[PDB]
């Protein structure tokens, strides 16, 4: 599909002695899955700025960082004046709340809804963290997305982002079957999935104990994916996030339900894609 | 107080060249705490049978030990040829369920009751595979129950079991308020509480980040023990788990709500006051 026509941005590289750590903006954080990624790949995070609303998400945050993150509350609370009182930004993230996004509901309300519109509030804020004209300093974007979206939809965000979204599916690097649509200026943005041998391929790697995977790998009948002591039991919540990539018992914060686990893992982004997304940024800022 | 006289049985030592791995029965396990214990002392198992009845139970025993644990059913099920086609036993464990035992009930029903009862069956099992007269092997078992207990209740108790029962609280060694009685003949039996620097003695060092202790410990006013950020908050599960000297994220084994982890956690030994009382052990039985 070329309906528009744009190159990427590719930024000269830094040498070591003008190294500098991250300064990143995460909008969408949700489960902070972008710090996470960052801490594994042993980047030095100098400021991370995450505007977050659920309070379950906050305490995931609160935890697995230990008050590294400063956050915000609602998005539609940060202003041009808080972007540029808080330094200039070197990776700016997100994933909008794909509610009305997804064509997987009949009656879907569409991009311009409050739950389709915070993308808009990403691009404003992607529009204030942007350095000016004549800054060759390396600014760094990513924009995350499913794949069910409509045509006008994909083709708006990637005339309004101006680049072309790269398709990755969980499945080549991690045990999940979801597509993502990811726009960016990242370079590689397009090169293959390199697996790591250190990564869960197959589902029954993340599965714990007494439990046969019945599936190759698992979605996002009526009957259970993974028998147990011959009964077919529910995904635990733990192997949830043994496929998603993440560290072992990673989303068990407070004393919330499977439910909540459930609705935050769900809109969770997946670590291994992050990390295969996120490795060339080790050699234009600062590594420990 | 003493209404009963009797010497406690003290095994000679065997030495290093006779040395054999443990063969463990717990009746009533439930979170397998005996067995997590063992392994933390590195202490080579032979066999490990717990006799649960509880689902929930027996996924944090698969869980956590990977197999290694032989299941049975009710404990009601088992015989004395089930004892004795099983091997003979060096570590007889168990605490019977104190729900009619307790006299913080108004309405208890006592002893005698279908709770209290199961005691009994531990005398049965305590009765079968207790070695005959002649053998000199090294037998050793212990009984767990709460403090708050009758007089009469207790006395039958230590009757029965023939042993003096050591009262152990675990705000010695833990930060957790609950005082329990331990009937055994293990070495040791009322030696002082010897407190490892590697446990957590104070409560602060069990919270997670962003949380301050209203108290100095934690029991087993209508308001929380915890502040966490200006707002008082529930006592996290896995901060439960650190209380009570379990490893970090033990109990998340499966789909269970925070009641049932409280239901499992409640009922479960504490783990300083086992690796106390399981610490002389190693002297007479292998190491790993
Ligand atoms: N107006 C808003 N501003 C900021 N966050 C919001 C928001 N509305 C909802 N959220 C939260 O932000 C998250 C966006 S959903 C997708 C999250 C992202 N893919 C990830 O990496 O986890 C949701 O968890 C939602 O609870
Ligand atoms: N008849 C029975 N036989 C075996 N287990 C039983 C039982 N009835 C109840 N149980 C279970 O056995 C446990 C006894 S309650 C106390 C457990 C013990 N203090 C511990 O170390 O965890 C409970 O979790 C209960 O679910």
């Amino acid at each position: 599909h070329d309906q528009e026509f744009d190159p990427p941005k590719v930024y000269p590289p830094v040498p070591a002695e003008k190294r500098k750590p991250i300064r990143v903006l995460s909008l969408f954080d949700g489960i902070a899955t972008g710090l996470l990624v960052l801490k594994d790949l042993g980047i030095q995070v100098d400021r991370y700025i995450a505007s977050e609303v659920c309070e379950d998400s906050i305490t995931v945050g609160m935890v697995r960082h230990q008050g590294k993150i400063m956050y915000v509350g609602d998005v539609r609370s940060v202003t041009q004046k808080h972007i540029q009182e808080w330094g200039p930004f070197d990776l700016v993230i997100g994933g909008s709340p794909c509610n009305d996004l997804s064509i997987v509901n009949p009656a879907r309300k569409g991009l311009y809804e409050g739950t389709g519109r915070l993308f808009f509030e990403f691009y404003r804020l992607l529009h204030d963290a942007r350095p000016k004209e004549g800054d060759d300093r390396p600014f760094f974007w990513l924009f995350e997305n499913v794949v069910a979206m409509g045509v006008s939809d994909k083709r708006d965000i990637s005339r309004f982002l101006e680049s072309n979204p790269v398709m990755i599916d969980a499945k080549e690097v991690s045990a999940a079957h979801r597509a993502r649509y990811f726009w960016g200026n990242l370079p590689g943005m397009n090169r293959p999935l390199a697996s790591t041998v250190n990564d869960k391929l197959e589902l029954q790697e993340c599965l714990e104990h007494g439990r046969i995977a019945k599936f190759s790998k698992v979605r996002t009948d009526q009957h259970f994916p993974v028998f147990m002591n011959e009964k077919e039991d529910i995904l635990w919540c733990t192997e949830m996030e043994r496929v998603f990539g993440f560290p072992v018992h990673y989303t068990d914060v407070s004393n919330m339900s499977r439910l909540a686990r459930q609705r935050l893992l769900g809109r969770s982004w997946s670590v291994p894609v992050i990390r295969h997304l996120f490795a060339p940024l080790k050699e234009y800022f600062a590594c420990v």
